[PDB]
């Protein structure tokens, strides 16, 4: 497990704000996209087996990683529909091209499936792992974390991520197989050291979750998304996790009936990437080579 990043980081200014990504290598784009709590970074010991199959692309989104963080910042910042202005303005700005191959976890599955199913013409294809794929009851969600996060989605969610830093101290680690080294847990702190409204975004997320029916402006976006996903014949390669976390039981039954997809299984909970980077990364070369074939 490599620790350092996987390209250093180039910065564009997006709509009043310095957005940081990598960029590296040529040919058509495979776009990487993490959610939260993590960055660009997610994706360092899987990006290298990719080399020599496109030009390798990994934005941070709004508030995360090097990008700049929003101001004034408060609990109406960092929606989903803000993340999405962001990104999308960032993706357009860099000329990725029309042969995008997407690689997506957590709400950058939300982002990406929304961004290829409004772009269904510059899609090759999607890969993506415990990702957000259909609106959920708190029975789909972990059990190990189902008080963290119904506290998250209350007003105990203002101490717990701004002042305590649980979903990077404590969520992050604790659906994780193996221990992260001192310094790689150091990287996913990096963005949010200081206490206080820089640790928004990890607060604004969770509770944008589509659960229970709410908030009903993204159970109606994946209610979309999903339903193109269903139907398309856009190449799919979805990596399921054991144990998992998001992806299990009913919600894994239901990918697994999507057309088109080719499967892996690869040990993990949620960052699946932080146990299985090989696995992950052989997959997905595999997986854009029969594409260009
Ligand atoms: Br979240």
């Amino acid at each position: 497990f490599g620790v350092e990043p996987y390209g250093q980081p180039k910065y564009l200014e997006i709509a009043g704000k310095r957005m940081a990504y990598i960029d590296e290598g040529k040919g058509d784009a495979i776009v990487f996209q993490h959610g939260n709590p993590t960055s660009s970074y997610l994706w360092r010991n899987i990006m290298p087996h990719l080399e020599g199959l496109g030009r390798l692309v990994a934005c941070d989104l709004i508030g995360m990683g090097a990008s700049d963080k929003l101001s004034p910042s408060g609990p109406d910042r960092y929606s989903y529909g803000e993340q999405r202005d962001f990104l999308f303005a960032l993706w357009d700005a860099l000329d990725l091209g029309d042969h995008v191959v997407l690689v997506l976890h957590d709400w950058g599955s939300a982002l990406g499936f929304d961004w290829a199913n409004q772009h269904r013409d510059r899609v090759q294809g999607i890969a993506f792992m415990e990702a957000i794929v259909t609106p959920m009851t708190w029975a789909d969600w972990p059990p190990a974390v189902r008080g963290v996060f119904q506290g998250f989605r209350s007003p105990q969610g203002e101490p717990m991520a701004l002042e305590h830093n649980i979903f990077v101290e404590r969520v992050l680690p604790g659906a994780i197989l193996r221990q992260l080294s001192d310094e790689e847990m150091n990287h996913y702190r990096r963005p949010f050291v200081n206490g206080g409204e820089d640790r928004r975004p990890t607060l604004s997320w969770p509770r944008n979750l589509p659960i229970d029916g709410e908030p009903a402006e993204v159970v109606a976006l994946v209610n979309e998304y999903r339903s193109w996903l269903e139907e398309t014949d856009m190449p799919k390669l979805f990596i399921n996790a054991e144990p998992g976390a998001i992806i299990t039981g009913r919600i894994r039954d239901y990918v697994r009936s999507w057309p088109n997809q080719t499967e892996i299984t690869v040990p993990g909970v949620h960052f699946v990437q932080e146990d299985s980077p090989e696995e992950i990364g052989a997959a997905i070369a595999q997986f854009v080579r029969r594409l260009r074939s």
